[PDB]
């Protein structure tokens, strides 16, 4: 139905970016061997844009968002796994925003629930393996009251964005609460460095937002307001993978695969559901391509197996990567103490190494 | 045309409330010598609930606000503070004063550094009213928002339960307006709950808020009272009074004694011209200022016995306002110089305020 033989060939078609691998090798004495399939997880020129700055010693930090929902599922972990990888490759500061206030505003939660879901989620985020010395994780509700810059930038962004603009970007009506309407300024503020006195304490510092789609409402607004307050707009890591992943996972969710699920619960959920505008882009296939580290394993399945029979090893392949991935994650998350969470959420100076 | 003799008769025909004066002496220990002409200066009804609370020893704190004007303060901007200070004196209660420098930034052509500087400068004028440094927390929104574990959390709670439609009606916002304005009423409501101020009230659940405010123009404060139980908090008490406002020509606090004389003689006490660009619909700005700033209860009665067999209304009323204003501004100007930057820091420093 969805035609996976095409999707495996289309994945194979684009060769690995050896010239970029070399350019990474020069800037940092490192052999990257993942996410280098050409154009997929990032665009060749946007990486060259980053590499320029890293080679020219222009400081930049990574920024990534989060929505604290009561558990995580595998798709939500993907952005962070990639972001860690970037972070290791360039040894760059990372700011992670827990939009707990956002979840309270949009959803049926107590403040305290939304705050508790952020703190708990941070354990899953921390369990992806982020370096503490390059990583600040913060909750909007807590950080707003312990920052001499963050609210000031929120107020600046708020002055230079109208209802009309957010109405046209986010589709807010007049029935919507005033929290929702002014929130986009909160999501935009981390893209500017002086929002964090304790973390950066410095004059300009760019921002880089990986896993980021060009038609994202929050990204579009931040872009638009940035020059109006004389700040540099955040750099965006354009990719085919991420826009398609959002464009796939839009399709109803009841037994989506959770990070709490047992090895059996994984195996059940995959067989009963997985592998069965329209590019014909199955979410289960994109999970395989992201999680597979064996480069030649998809084309190995393709050549051997012939649909119906093909799906069999396609389901079996996803189990073999998801089973150890969730199990290890449970192991790691169990040793992320509340103390370690507070350590990560403590404001403190991050440095630019090269 | 405004009929000033009719208004004096209206004012005068309200009797002096000794039932209140007796009850305040019993509760506080001293008799107040101002603002007790029944119905004029506050709501007698509201003041009784205030007395019930003070007599039952329910802790309450005062909250008033301000947009710090980039141009110098008009005499009428002291009116809320002079009355708020009078409240603090009789009841000996904690007061919280909010500088809404963020409001002024959003509304005016200002830098953040400028708006804050005006907040700090306006705090001197405020402090010069004579508020108790032991019972009074002045704060900048821009500055305090980043130093409080409780304030922003309350903003967010209030934000969820107030809509654009609601604030559109009250404040008259449109889609052309910036999003900061639309969401600003949360910031204004937030000080109505003690736990916005952790270092001031130590997260005690027993405290409530008293908010003096204008009669009729209170539809916002009603909405703030409606949201309180939706987010688990007690409703703020209100103390209605005409002499609170709603939500170059004028008399400034920097003006010379003769500048005061000029401006009154020229602009005051006339149906045509006004004393303040935008000001109880029968009454003038001139008459209200006079009625407030007079401490002599019997002065307007006598201005009627004088005249009606004597001198002119406009002349006699202008006279009475000059003699009332000139000292107030002078005594303000002199006292404002004794307010050093260190005293402002003390007023603006988060610290505990006790009850008595």
């Amino acid at each position: 139905g969805i035609d996976y033989d095409k999707l495996i060939v289309r994945f194979g078609s684009s060769k690995i970016d050896k010239e970029l691998i070399n350019r990474i090798e020069r800037a940092t004495g490192q052999r990257p061997h993942r996410f280098l399939r050409r154009g997929i997880f990032f665009s060749h020129r946007d990486m060259n844009q980053v590499l320029d700055a890293y080679e020219n010693k222009k400081p930049f930090y990574l920024y990534t968002g989060r929505g604290p929902s009561s558990a995580m599922h595998v798709g939500h972990l993907i952005p962070f796994i990639f972001t860690k990888w970037l972070q290791d490759v360039f040894n760059v500061p990372l700011v992670i925003q827990m939009t707990d206030d956002e979840k309270y505003l949009w959803k049926d939660l107590t403040l305290d629930q939304a705050y508790s879901y952020a703190v708990e989620n941070a354990k899953d985020i921390i369990a992806c393996g982020f370096d503490i010395n390059k990583t600040f994780i913060f909750s909007d509700l807590d950080y707003m009251g312990m920052s001499s810059g963050f609210y000031k930038n929120v107020v600046k962004i708020q002055k230079h964005v109208t209802f009309n603009q957010v109405k046209g970007i986010f589709g807010f009506t007049d029935s919507d609460c005033i929290g929702k309407i002014s929130f986009p300024a909160i999501q935009a503020a981390p893209s500017f460095s002086n929002s964090f006195p304790q973390i950066f304490r410095d004059r300009t510092i760019q921002c880089l937002i990986p896993c980021a789609i060009d038609q994202d409402p929050y990204f579009r607004m931040t872009r638009d307001v940035a020059p109006r307050i004389g700040y540099p707009k955040p750099a965006l890591l354009h990719s085919t993978f991420f826009p398609a992943l959002q464009g796939a996972q839009t399709k109803d969710p009841n037994s989506s695969i959770f990070l709490t699920d047992t090895a059996k619960q994984i195996k059940t959920k995959v067989n009963k559901h997985a592998f069965s505008g329209n590019c014909d882009v199955d979410v289960s296939f994109m999970y395989l391509t992201f999680f597979l580290e064996d480069d030649d394993k998809l084309e190995q399945i393709r050549k051997d197996y012939t649909g119906a029979m093909l799906t069999g090893e396609l389901k079996k392949a996803l189990i073999e990567v998801l089973q150890p991935l969730i199990a290890e994650h449970q192991a790691r998350r169990k040793e992320v103490t509340d103390e370690i969470v507070k350590e990560f959420m403590t404001p403190r100076k991050l440095s630019f190494d090269f």
